[PDB]
């Protein structure tokens, strides 16, 4: 019963993977929208020697391929499969003010969806430029980073969210930092010399000491 | 010296007749039950300046797959296994609110027996998010930490635990940290990115200063 | 459609990685690189062991008979991004890093029709550095060396576009204000060799944002 | 000089042309388990972590690895890396961090099937401090054992208890008064069969 | 522009001596002679509170192999190459009192010239056993550490130096200590046990707080 649905998860992995492209990424023919999501955990530390701060979040990643479709019945109906992140193509997305590099902290497993869609929302610990005076006031601390792709313009990669409200559901109800606001904003910018526009994301937490 | 060449073959024999020929993890259809223990060996250090708690642990994970069964009659009378973890599947169990990457501590080796069972006792140091408030008070602190797939619903994957107790028998002796009590309890919640519900294993721990 | 236009990239990688007859440069075949910096933050100065650390992006730039194509051949596709492991890169290396340089971005290079590749890792290093001074109107003063490690002028040569460092995305809020950076090519002659050595030099001047 | 010719036949009959998988019930092993304490280089008195430097002797014997000496050039051993072949998997039980690597990781095979690997190694486990700075000093102890294999297919020996001092660094922040390994017979709650280690207790204080 | 012939055979000679098949490392009956020098950088730190000093320096190593000799004449006359140092078999050579695993600085890169021989110039931080005591003195600390083979004898592998004067020439100008002397000095010894020489490089450092 259950040896039958797993040879036709073999199969479909196999074709997807083996005989078939592989995925050289996105182009101006062919461009890819990629959502992205914070769920900002914790603020672990605001270091104010070096103007650095350290975010703990989930970031959910999506993006569909026509080259990931297929019809569920040619496959005794699986809809869906785990798989490595590092067995399929995956964005270049980049905090764009880190100071060190990103800690990841859950496995690095991607769900297809048999539409061609694609889930991975990888936990991570980042540091990043930032000042954080005015922390231990009332009106709190400002700090932004902005999220995109490292390589590719508007033209190839299209950013989205689906909200500009960071999830702030899971935020440590414990930590030695209250939230003020958190909002994830895509931005596009165009340059005078240069036909194609960048996107990113940009993420801005205000944030004071639990008083 | 014959025995000993021959019940070698057996096991080899064995190992490849599993592995060589053939399961790519839990499915709707056909889910998989993982049991859960923790026994705590350590709370190494509280910081208060960041909220954060570093706990040495071992997490003891059992599962059973028919894909792993065999006839001991077949096998030169050979009951149970030793094998890297590398070479079967294992469930991406993960710390929901870990600060930094979990760090291995013991040898990444599963036991695979006869009847498709298999433990898995990887012993780890964790940084996780922690008020340590109270701690130099009679009363103590009180900490939590989730444990469960990251990527797998209670549809995929249900957790249970043998016991509601933490094993409290290799607790060091002379830690900073005494524990007065330690408690895994399996929960349930949705999350923002997905429909299904998933399962995790509470460890809610409550420790003070020692003496 | 979409069926051709990305066809023809998997068909132009497929040509140059899986197809073609390179091993890096030789005194027969000598390679220019230009390397550009781009300094974003001084994260830190420590004076008790005199190690500073800078967030930058590197700019490298170099060309490749063997990656040239024509876009006529390949349905009109002018360049692509690919995995920098999937391609020979050179091995600049700074020559007083304290520890070893931790890479911020991505890896993944430009391939251009004519044959050029653009490479621009950011990283943070930790390198030799006295802040004194750095607390003062006229500010310190530190330098760093970046070359190949292992080729010799003879087989890959460096130069720079502009001997300005670009500060156009410096971190306004820094603990440290950049006062000037300069990068300058350099040639180093032998610790025996007829052959000297290349090097492009960054010269930071800072202090305490105050 | 057909010598390099004959090592490279004996490692390649040995290790490509055949398949050791560890020890079974029914095929045990015997590990010999020696400890050369090189510095203790940190004691956390606010964490009770201590930091040892140390070498850790293994040894063992497989019919598997044994040749005669006279088919292949009169070669009586060979050193090759750790990874070509298998290795028990020794552990210690109260490490607080990862234990990291100083030396390369290369065994020393001889024609009888022995085995001889000593690996260099810094080691973060749970210990107080607390005397450190008075007379008596202050004791530790940190167990090594197979984490996987119960003494039913993994036993443990030493040749002797004394742990080796002959290398301890001279000026290390802290003196050894003594130094012991013994091996010992466990049952943890985990699991129905005995465990074997070997338990080195460490007494220390600051030097002068 | 038959730099493609000149790349060609660079090509056709990596593969002629790697892509053949079996060098298992030197024996008595075959040893190998490697030459060892040191060039120091910077003392980056020394901890009066450890014991452990760490520097910055550069490890040149020379050694030949018949099996890398080459006809320059055959390929283009091309009398040297540049490789990863993983294509090759290279010496296990290792500080002898290192208290932290090595972190390397440089690429890990070898030439290679058609005599056989190999240069390999790594660049490292090491933190080794060292008293600081009397750094802040007119005579100074002293502080010493062998190099030599972890498992050859000196009768399979010799080590040799060039010279018993580490190279000053490139020591950082304002590190926070200035080196008195520094010499590298190749010593033979014999055991009790054993017939075997064993050789090791003593590398002693005198140095002093900058005034
Ligand atoms: C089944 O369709 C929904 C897709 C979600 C399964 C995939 C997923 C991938 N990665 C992480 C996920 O997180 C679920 C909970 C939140 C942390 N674990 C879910
Ligand atoms: C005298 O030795 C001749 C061969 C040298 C070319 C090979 C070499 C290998 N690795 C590092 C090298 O350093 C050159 C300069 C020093 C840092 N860059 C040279
Ligand atoms: C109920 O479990 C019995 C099976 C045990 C063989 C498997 C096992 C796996 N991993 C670690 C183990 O630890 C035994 C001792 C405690 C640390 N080493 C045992």
């Amino acid at each position: 019963d259950k040896l039958h649905s797993q040879a036709n998860l073999m199969r479909l992995k196999s074709d997807l993977f083996n005989r078939s492209p592989m995925y050289p990424g996105p182009t101006k023919d062919d461009p890819l929208t990629v959502t992205l999501g914070f769920t900002l955990q914790d603020i672990v530390k605001a270091d104010s020697s070096t103007n650095e701060v350290d975010l703990v979040y989930y970031e959910q990643q999506r993006w569909k391929l026509n080259s990931l479709m297929w019809d569920p019945n040619e496959y005794g109906n699986i809809t869906d499969f785990r798989t490595s992140a590092a067995d399929i193509w995956t964005p270049d997305i980049t905090a764009y003010s880190s100071t060190r590099p990103v800690q990841v902290l859950s496995p690095q497993i991607a769900v297809v969806t048999h539409d061609g869609s694609v889930m991975f929302i990888p936990a991570q610990r980042l540091s990043f430029m930032c000042d954080p005076t005015g922390v231990d006031s009332e009106e709190g601390a400002t700090c932004a980073v902005k999220f995109g792709s490292w390589v590719y313009s508007g033209f190839e990669i299209d950013l989205k969210t689906d909200t500009d409200q960071v999830d702030l559901s899971s935020y440590y109800a414990s930590s030695k930092y209250e939230i003020l606001s958190a909002t994830q904003t895509r931005q596009v910018q165009h340059y005078s010399c240069c036909p194609e526009p960048y996107i990113d994301v940009n993420l801005v937490v205000k944030f004071r000491e639990r008083r």
